[PDB]
C-alpha cells in the first residue's frame, strides 16, 4: 500500500523501471534523475535475481556503477563503493568506465556507448 | 535573506554556478542534477545582463536549452518553449542540437560538444 509511478515494478518497497530505449550512461543517468530516481544500485543477491528475470540476456544494461578515480574505485551512484565480495567486474578500470549488465555479468564498457538501463527509487 | 551554497553567486533570489571544467550538455546537465539544480535558464533580459556579466567572451556556456523534435521547437529545461520575442538562437535546428552561449548570443551546437556550462536553482 505505497503505489509505484504507472508502469513500473514494485519489489521489495523499490520500483524500477527498464528501458526500451539506449541511450548514453549520462543520458540515462538524466533520464533517472528526471523522473526522481537513478539508475540501478544492486543492494544485495535477491536483488539481483529479481533484475535478471526482467533482462534479455545479449543486451547490455546500463546501471548506477561507475569508476570515478578519484578513489580509485568503482563506486555506485549512493557514493557507497563496491563490495569485492558480492560483485565482480569484468574488464578495464579506466576513467570513463561504467558498468552493465550482460549475461548475468557486470562488464566495464565506456560511458559513452548506447544501451538500454534501468531505473529505481524507494 | 537565503543562502546559496558556499562558491555560488546569488541574483534575484536564484543561485548561480559558473564552471570551469567542461563538458557535453548531457554531462553538465547530470553535474548540476547531482546538486539539486538545473542548466541555466534565462527568465528575462535583465538576467540575461548578469549572466554577461560573468562570462569571458570567446566560451562557449552550455545552458539548459535544447531542440525537443518532438514538440519540434526549443524548450528550456523548465520545459517552458523559447520566446521568439525575448531570445533568438543562431544556428540549425536539428535534433541533438543545444544551446550555448558565446558573446552574448545564443547559439545550437551539437549535444556532444564539451564547453563550460551554468548551473541554477532557485528558493
Ligand atoms: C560517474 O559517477 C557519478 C555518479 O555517482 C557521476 O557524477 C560521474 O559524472 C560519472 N562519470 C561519468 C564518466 O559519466
Ligand atoms: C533535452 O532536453 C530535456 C530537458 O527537459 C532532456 O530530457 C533531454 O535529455 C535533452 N535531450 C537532448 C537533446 O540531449
Amino acid at each position: 500500500t505505497v503505489l509505484c509511478q504507472s508502469e513500473w515494478l514494485k519489489y521489495q518497497g523499490k520500483c524500477y523501471w527498464f528501458s526500451n530505449e539506449m541511450k548514453s550512461w549520462s543520458d540515462s543517468y538524466v533520464y533517472c534523475l528526471e523522473r526522481k530516481s537513478h539508475l540501478l544500485i544492486i543492494h544485495d543477491q535477491l536483488e539481483m535475481a529479481f533484475i535478471q528475470k526482467n533482462l534479455r540476456q545479449l543486451n547490455y544494461v546500463w546501471i548506477g556503477l561507475n569508476f570515478t578515480s578519484l578513489k580509485m574505485t568503482w563506486t555506485w551512484v549512493d557514493g557507497s563503493p563496491i563490495d569485492s565480495k558480492i560483485f565482480f567486474i569484468k574488464g578495464p578500470a579506466k576513467e570513463n568506465s561504467c558498468a552493465a549488465i550482460k549475461e548475468s555479468k557486470i562488464f566495464s564498457e565506456t560511458c559513452s556507448s548506447v544501451f538500454k538501463w534501468i531505473c529505481q527509487y524507494g
